[PDB]
Formats: structure tokens, sequence, C-alpha cells
């Protein structure tokens, strides 16, 4: 597995408009989950929402979302109504199912929210 790439690494918004990160991954025949994560300000890594969406779990109402788009390799990663609070760094992570369990991350990318 190679890891994610998650684009574009510096995005401003508005404080109230959507904001959408692009992950990138071209899986194995093999099953996998990808996590959208916040990375700071942090406790440690915090998820944020994933593919599939879980079902081993409730469902869990939200303001962030991962969308497999049509071309499978390419996934959106959004938050409505950014506030100014949710500024700073997020990445995505790859797990493989199998073989071997393995967990692969993108580098960081940055959300900055701006003032109206
Ligand atoms: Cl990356
Ligand atoms: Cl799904």
């Amino acid at each position: 597995m190679n890891p994610p790439t998650f684009s574009p690494a510096l995005l401003v918004v508005t404080e109230g408009d959507n904001a959408t990160f692009t992950c990138s991954f071209s899986n194995t025949s093999e099953s996998f989950v990808l996590n959208w994560y916040r990375m700071s300000p942090s406790n440690q890594p915090d998820k944020l929402a994933a593919f599939p969406e879980d079902r081993s779990q409730p469902g869990q109402d939200s303001r962030f979302r991962v969308t497999q788009l049509p071309n499978g390799r390419d996934f959106h990663m959004s938050v409505v109504r950014a506030r100014r609070n949710d500024s700073g760094t997020y990445l995505c992570g790859a797990i493989s199912l199998a073989p071997k369990v393995q967990i692969k991350e993108s580098l960081r990318a940055e959300l900055r929210v701006t003032e109206r």
C-alpha cells in the first residue's frame, strides 16, 4: 500500500463557508478504511469521518463528511459551515485490513478560516 495524498496543502476559507480537501488513494485489491483526522490543535489525532461510512457503531450527526468520488481514487473530505475554531491541520490515513494491518498517512494540510 502506498500512502494517500491530501490536497491542497493550504486551504483558506471565510467563516461560514464550506471547506473541501481531496484525499487520493490507489487501493490494493484488499479491503481498506480511509480516515480523515484533525491533527492540531490536539489531544491526539481526532477521527472526523471515514470511508466506508462506519457500520460498527451507531451513526453520528456531523459537519464532517467523507465521500468517494465516482473515479474511486479521489475522496472529498468536507466541513460544512467552517468556523474560526476549525483552523488547524488535517490529514488522511489509509488502513489496510489485509493481509497485514497497517496505516499509512498523507502529509498534513492546513485549513485557515478567516473572519467575515
Ligand atoms: Cl500528501
Ligand atoms: Cl460507505
